[PDB]
């Protein structure tokens, strides 16, 4: 299962520590941002729930537009670090999080504000073996969703193996696929990139449209409507 | 006559052989720089975006730093750093993004570029990114040179907060600046390094100050725990489509 390893007491802080990051990973975070901030404002989200939120590495995209923030994370220690921040930035009116799996929070969960955009940064889609599960579940909670992956350009497989090394993933593998390159770890990490092409299939076999696609050397960003989602204002 | 009279300017740490990758690798950073760089992130878009900014000039771009803004407008880029290394990285990613078009740089001095260089586009934004302004122990000759090339600038500051000190002496410390020393002020802490390293944050209000005191209007001001970030337009810059 897609938890286990974020399960593991420094599984989410060896992969989320700005220290293990290669300087070219930078790009992805910064696209994802940018596309989260103008999806927000364009579709008038007064909400910004981050799945997999850490310390809540979107927090400033909610402050900067005035919405609701939800944080969702596995890592107790990251979530502190976000309760004190929330706190401290005078935001415990309009930001909350939740340790829980992120599953459990969309099928189970509470609405978050009245429009709310859901955030999968930083590849976490990538991270399931099963995504459909996730995607389907999206819907009931939502009118819109931000999904961030990794590319299969030379330079993003060369980022990402120099990346989850740095990581320190025990039994680190580099498996080439056609849609994709997939690395596994013996510790059941599990982390997959996706072709335009294939990302854009998954998306529409969950019944979730396209309305912006971007993509850089590293990265594909993707802002998708459910079908059957308000529409409106 | 003077043995290190005018060695310990601005420029000078930044053009030892390491002094910009040390600051600049993100392996370096403290997970809470990453809010300041987030913040000017999405300032330095939104000001493009509503100013009509045609071009991104990004003063100390490092690796473009801020190349994915310029991507998303569909906007003219120059990146100025000393760095030539980073400007080689820079250069291979314009190239592999199809950017060659619109995307450029140069290896120089910020304040050759802004007094002496060409404009960029027809409408540039100036950005001075992650607490550039504050490598300048006397920064009002950056701010007075804007205006020339620029209809309006994004300035990206530490704050002063307890928590913006504590997290800039660990980035300082990780960054392996020798010597480091930590100088309380009332408008904004200085650390100082053996090698001439300087780096103050400002206040909320000595920043207004400075910026006004350069003929640089405050139109957008963000602050979050560790940093401010504020859109000026220069007194008497054109504001047209
Ligand atoms: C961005 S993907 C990595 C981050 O998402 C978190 N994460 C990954 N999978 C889950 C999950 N199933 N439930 C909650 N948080 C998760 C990890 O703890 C880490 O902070
Ligand atoms: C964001 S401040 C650090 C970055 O700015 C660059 N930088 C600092 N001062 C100057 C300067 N005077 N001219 C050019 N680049 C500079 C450094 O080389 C580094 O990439």
């Amino acid at each position: 299962r897609e938890s286990a390893f974020y399960e593991l007491e420094f599984g989410p802080r060896t992969i989320m520590t700005l220290a293990n990051f290669p300087d070219d990973v930078l790009p992805l975070l910064q696209m994802e941002s940018l596309m989260t901030f103008e999806a927000m404002a364009y579709l008038r989200c007064d909400a910004l729930v981050e799945l997999g939120c850490y310390d809540g590495r979107a927090l400033e995209i909610a402050r900067l537009l005035n919405a609701r923030y939800l944080g969702v994370d596995l890592d107790q220690r990251a979530i502190e670090t976000l309760r004190t921040r929330i706190e401290r930035e005078g935001m415990s009116d309009r930001a909350d999080t939740v340790v829980d799996d992120i599953l459990n929070h969309t099928r189970r969960g509470a609405s978050v504000g009245s429009r709310a955009l859901y955030l999968l940064p930083f590849n976490l889609l990538g991270n399931f073996r099963e995504p459909k599960r996730l995607l389907d579940s999206l819907a009931e909670r939502s009118v819109a969703a931000v999904v961030s992956v990794f590319g299969d350009s030379a330079e993003a497989t060369r980022v990402r193996q120099s990346y989850y090394r740095r990581c320190g993933v025990q039994g680190l593998e580099l498996h080439t696929r056609d849609d994709g390159t997939v690395f596994t770890g013996s510790d059941g990490f599990y982390s997959r990139s996706y072709s335009r092409a294939c990302l854009h299939a998954l998306l529409a076999e969950c019944g979730l449209t396209v309305v912006r696609s971007a993509s850089n050397l590293f990265a594909h960003c993707v802002t998708v409507l459910p079908e059957g989602a308000d529409q409106g204002f």
